[PDB]
């Protein structure tokens, strides 16, 4: 049968940051579809767009400096071309915010902050280049540390329901993974959530724990139905805390019980256990 | 019984958050390791301070007050002495300074922290490290890079080591016991990464961390004396070389003489589960 991982969520990851889930949640008001580029994998088994297996590769960067721009590649150094995808695999994908990732080398001391607005001419990794923004000459490997507010425009908000504008433009076309779009039914997309450090109280939102994702890739699950109907149990008393369903796109739902009731408020110590494969449409018991 | 279905460079060490790059076997000044994260049972007993997630691998949370950082748990809950020789996810790299990258919840920037761990100061047993200039905070820290150990001076890393937990290296600490080669000409078989820092660093694991998660999963019923495996080329396969997998938790084979080894292997290949076989099973060489 189909599997997902016996793993309580509090002890897993992130998808779009090496950082542990500490609840699950839903989108604000104003957020629809997301369009994620890490932490993307259809129940199958297939990576979507800059998805990792594992998380030794999320929200990581390799290039070398000229000093002006970094040239990007792959994170084992295998050169990246614009055909491959938005950016390299694992390349960090939090919109709505100013990065800083920590610079290191292989066969030299010390570590440096590079600070990355994503929002200039400058920042194009989907055609391998990203401005150096004073970062000196030379090859390193970077790992995104913690997130402030966006330097443009002045005074936005972090808003990590975004990606990061990977073209010349927004119209220059980057091989994007397609948004994933909450079903209807009163259905809501359900998100799994981590602390970020930085200037304020920063949660990342991702579809799917990295654990997850390498185990469905892992697995190449050879049924999947129009949708997966799972409980989300406490392992130790076995109980069934509620209703979820997964679909073949790779994302979870439920059906709040009401606003101030929802997947927010059950503990996150629990375990997603596959139960059976059911209609698109079968309608869930609020949770 | 099943291992990942995934090329094994695909894959990240269990000591560091570190893609894997080859497989290896042990220096010839090294028999025994007993390294204290990338430690799961094959039914899925996590050993030592190892974590289910790459996400609490060579993490430290603290408080400093300035003159030491008194450790928790990455979540913040405390820890105690009993509990192990640190918290879960501690770095468990001997034979080396670390560098760690220090930020916190709610402030702005990074702070690069040092630590020598062989001071008396260095109690992580105790909950308790030496700041180094470490300004008064919360924080939580990810190792970044290393370089040569400040003590004995001029000594070479060396990533086949633990750090002393305790407050003496007569302190027990309840470490995770040692791994030994289990004979009829087996090797341990170890998965390396490469470490950012000043020389060619390598850091060696018994198990990849989506092994780990995968064991910890599975929980496998039904563990024999030893899992024979192949290590198998995806698209082709080719059966590359047999393997036998311990209970404890890790790898051996039989090397084709001094010249042909792990080393030797392609690192895009799968471990594939064939049969529990007696521990006593002869490997063929490769
Ligand atoms: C660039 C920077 O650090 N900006 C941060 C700003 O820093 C000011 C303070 O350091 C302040 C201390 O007295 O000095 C200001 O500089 C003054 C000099 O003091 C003065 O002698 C000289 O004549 O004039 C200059 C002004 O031109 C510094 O600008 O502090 C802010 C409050 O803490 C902080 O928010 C700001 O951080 C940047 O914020 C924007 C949003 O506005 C983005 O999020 C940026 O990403 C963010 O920068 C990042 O964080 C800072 C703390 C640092 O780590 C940067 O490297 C990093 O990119
Ligand atoms: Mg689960
Ligand atoms: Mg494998």
């Amino acid at each position: 049968p189909f599997t997902l991982p016996n793993l309580p969520l509090s002890s897993l990851s992130n998808s779009r940051a090496p950082l542990p889930i500490s609840s699950m949640g839903i989108s604000p008001d104003n957020v629809q579809s997301v369009q994620f580029q890490n932490g993307r994998c259809t129940l199958d088994g297939r990576l979507v767009g800059t998805t990792p297996v594992s998380l030794s590769h999320v929200a990581k960067i390799r290039g070398t400096s000229n000093g002006t721009v970094i040239n990007l590649t792959e994170l084992d150094g295998t050169p990246f071309h614009p055909f491959e995808g938005p950016a390299p695999i694992g390349f960090p994908d939090l919109g709505g915010c100013d990065w800083h990732i920590n610079m290191t080398q292989f066969g030299h001391s010390s570590q440096t902050q590079y600070d990355v607005d994503t929002t200039p001419d400058t920042f194009v990794p989907h055609l391998g280049s990203i401005q150096a923004n004073g970062i000196g000459s030379g090859n390193y490997v970077g790992v995104l540390s913690w997130i402030s507010p966006p330097s443009h425009p002045s005074g936005s908000q972090v808003d990590l329901w975004k990606i990061p504008n990977y073209g010349s433009s927004i119209t220059e076309a980057t091989h994007l993974a397609p948004s994933v779009y909450p079903p209807g039914f009163g259905e809501v997309l359900v998100f799994f959530m981590s602390k970020m450090p930085g200037p304020g109280a920063y949660n990342l939102p991702c579809l799917l724990p990295q654990e997850y994702i390498s185990h469905l890739a892992s697995e190449q699950a050879p049924t999947v139905g129009e949708a997966a109907l799972l409980h989300y149990v406490d392992p130790d008393t076995g109980r069934n805390l509620g209703e979820f369903k997964a679909y073949p796109d790779g994302f979870l739902t439920c059906v709040p019980n009401g606003a101030s009731s929802g997947p927010q408020q059950l503990p996150i110590n629990g375990v997603f256990v596959f139960v059976s494969w059911v209609s698109r449409f079968y309608q869930l018991k609020p949770v």
